[PDB]
């Protein structure tokens, strides 16, 4: 928006980075806060404050929100204002509101928010490994929260000792990349055998019903074949995200 | 009409089914109520409270009226506001106000009402079965307020033991086909053993003075003929709709 970029610039003269992030953080805030002083204090401010442990980039669902038509004509109001962005049928929330204000001011309902995240994932557990995940939501923002809340969740519900997700996660997401994401600044005190354990996996992870429990089991060095058994019981690069009509292809001269 | 239309509208895209019926508890109650706002607690309004007793869309007899020449001249001055349409001499309730008004706020009169909408039919009561059941309250409404109050009631005055009311109720309504929607769901209060004989009779009623007694003089494991005794001591299915002559007809392909 033009007043960000006018008050960054000007602030930069008075650096290109420092007044870019760290700076000017009283600033806006000044500003974005007097816009927000339109709401209810006490019902509504609240509210927002519930939604710092959001991803940055995120859409939200109405039952989370309920968690943390009561719920529903509250954000209809605070979209009413200017606040959060309904979509049929998730809800998200600006950025210039989202990662400036609430990142600044908050309370310690962060764990009683994250251990709300792990609440209900726990709850989204099948007889099978086929939850019903939210194609953005739950496929994604869970890494974050499960991480927040501690490590033994790691090693079983996001199912990278499992192959399930796997699946869940690629025919869902057309798509990789965003998995590798989560992948790598995902590794923490998972101990010695799963820290490498699944560096193991992902070093083959973007090399590429049966098939997968088929592929797993020549993974045998590793413990996917072990919960393929389970399952049963019960090129190097391409690119798809471009469907039909391509005609020719070339590659940068500094591998870029 | 284009006012709760309007806003059941606005509140579905502001969901098709809670704000059709659950919500709206806020905004379609406030509106019902503040056009009744021009009238007074006293008289109207009290009376018209305990009215809630009666079905969503029926009648109400004078009598019955009062009982719960004084209340004619209030449902008179009630009528030229706008609260009980008067008509020859039943008298019949707006819905809207019955149902989305008066629903959500009611105080415990209901106990008097109803033991009085039983007082009521029990004085209503002849030495044969004949009771004087008014041509469509009474036949209608007799069975709710007997699963309103309790089961031995239901016993005696449903007529399921006695056979006078499967006569009434057929030769005065033409159809038994309200007669099964008051078998059918009034099956709560009584006794497993009379619940058992309900439905065998129940069963017995869609496949159909001394013809009666014929009939029931078939079934035997029933107190029907057993009263029906009594009652003398003291095929498949028929529609019978136009009244003037039929031509073509048929049956829908997916038996619908």
């Amino acid at each position: 928006n033009p007043r960000r970029l006018s008050i960054i610039a000007e602030s930069i003269r008075d650096a290109t980075w420092d007044n870019w992030k760290h700076v000017n953080c009283d600033k806006l805030t000044t500003i974005i806060e007097s816009s927000l002083n339109v709401l209810e204090p006490a019902e509504y401010r609240k509210m927002f404050d519930r939604l710092s442990v959001f991803p940055p980039s995120a859409h939200i669902p109405t039952i989370l929100l309920s968690l943390i038509s009561d719920v529903m004509v509250v954000v209809n109001k605070l979209h009413k204002y200017s606040l959060v962005e309904k979509q049929p049928s998730t809800i998200s929330i600006p950025s210039i509101y989202l990662e400036l204000k609430v990142k600044l001011e908050n309370e310690y309902a962060l764990h009683r928010s994250i251990v709300d995240h792990y609440n209900i994932p726990k709850t989204f557990d099948s007889d099978d490994l086929i939850p019903p995940y939210l194609d953005q939501y739950f496929y994604s923002h869970i890494g974050h929260h499960l991480k927040n809340i501690e490590h033994p969740e790691r090693m079983t519900l996001f199912r990278m000792v499992f192959l399930d997700f796997r699946f869940l996660e690629q025919k869902i997401r057309h798509n990789t990349l965003q998995q590798l994401k989560f992948y790598k600044p995902y590794i923490c005190d998972n101990d010695p055998k799963y820290e490498r354990l699944v560096n193991a996996i992902l070093d083959f992870l973007p090399k590429i019903y049966t098939d997968l429990l088929r592929i797993a089991l020549m993974a045998e060095d590793e413990a996917i074949f072990e919960e393929a058994h389970k399952q049963v019981q019960r090129d190097n690069e391409g690119r798809h995200a471009v469907y039909l009509h391509n005609d020719f292809c070339l590659i940068a001269l500094a591998s870029g």
